[PDB]
């Protein structure tokens, strides 16, 4: 699955910040549909950084693995321009944008039920991408996207979907792997070729983490070589200031790979509090 879309069917409109190798847009896919109607479309116009041309195979096999999903929580991928010399993912396009910003842009309206549930959004796309052995690679907060914002006037929760994975951790230097601690797990800053579906859920609870701070990053104020003698010393997260949801950011920390419990487990744990 790899669809492909032609670039006199694109318009970039404004753009929405740099990312990880790549710069983001938003545009309008105009699209015939039936009956012989024209259908523009919102999307996300996601271009690969040109200097960084060479990671081009992963950053077409983690839009290879979304075009193959379709899930409540999984941000669809419509398909791939080869837009001129670029190259360029078409995606679902999400109003409020970055987890981590809404976060700390509303640090202190944020009720414990609201993380609660956006926790549970969360877990339920990693249960269904355990639940077909598959690895993302990237679950991090500014991965997370909100749809639709809390309305508890009309009993509708806040809405939450997972982007793509993009660049695989395992063809990065050794260099921005380590500046990515805590979130890349310890056992594949010493090797790696050791992704593992166990993988993820050490990022998820990395991920727990910054929505139970409120958009804190984790380790920040620490430089790339420190983050390293942090795992070496078997260090845990320090709590966050909520002290909430910390007691199970440590089981999906564990230092043991095969320890980490499972999203069905994990689903459970956020519905009994
Ligand atoms: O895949 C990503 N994002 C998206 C996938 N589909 N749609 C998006 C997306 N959509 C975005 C939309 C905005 C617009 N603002 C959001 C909050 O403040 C008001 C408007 C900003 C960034 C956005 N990113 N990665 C994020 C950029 C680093």
């Amino acid at each position: 699955v790899f669809h492909k879309i032609r670039n006199e069917d694109l318009i970039f409109n404004e753009s929405l910040g740099q990312g990880t190798f790549t710069k983001i847009f938003k545009g309008v896919r105009r699209e015939v549909g039936d009956y012989g109607q024209l259908h523009e479309t919102e999307v996300l116009l996601k271009v690969l950084d040109k200097a960084h041309r060479n990671y081009s195979e992963s950053f077409f096999e983690a839009a290879s693995m979304m075009s193959k999903l379709s899930h409540k929580h999984l941000v669809l991928n419509y398909g791939v321009c080869f837009c001129g010399d670029e190259n360029i993912l078409v995606q679902e396009f999400v109003k409020f944008g970055s987890l981590d910003t809404y976060l700390k842009k509303n640090k202190n309206c944020i009720n414990i039920l609201w993380k609660l549930e956006v926790a549970k959004q969360l877990a339920a796309a990693m249960h269904f991408l355990e639940e077909n052995t598959l690895i993302h690679g990237n679950v991090c907060a500014k991965n997370i996207l909100l749809i639709r914002e809390e309305d508890r006037k009309t009993g509708n929760p806040p809405f939450i979907k997972l982007s793509d994975p993009g660049i695989s951790i395992t063809v990065l230097p050794k260099d921005i792997l380590q500046e990515r601690i805590p979130w890349v797990p310890p056992e594949c800053i010493e090797n790696p070729k050791n992704l593992n579906l166990a993988t993820d859920k050490w990022s998820f609870g990395t991920t727990l983490w910054e929505i139970c701070s409120g958009g804190d990053k984790p380790l920040s104020a620490l430089d790339s070589q420190r983050k390293l003698q942090f795992y070496e010393d078997r260090h845990q997260l320090p709590a966050p200031k909520a002290a909430e949801l910390a007691n199970l950011i440590n089981n999906c920390m564990d230092y043991e790979p095969d320890h980490r419990p499972s999203f069905r487990a994990i689903i459970r744990d956020l519905n009994s509090l």
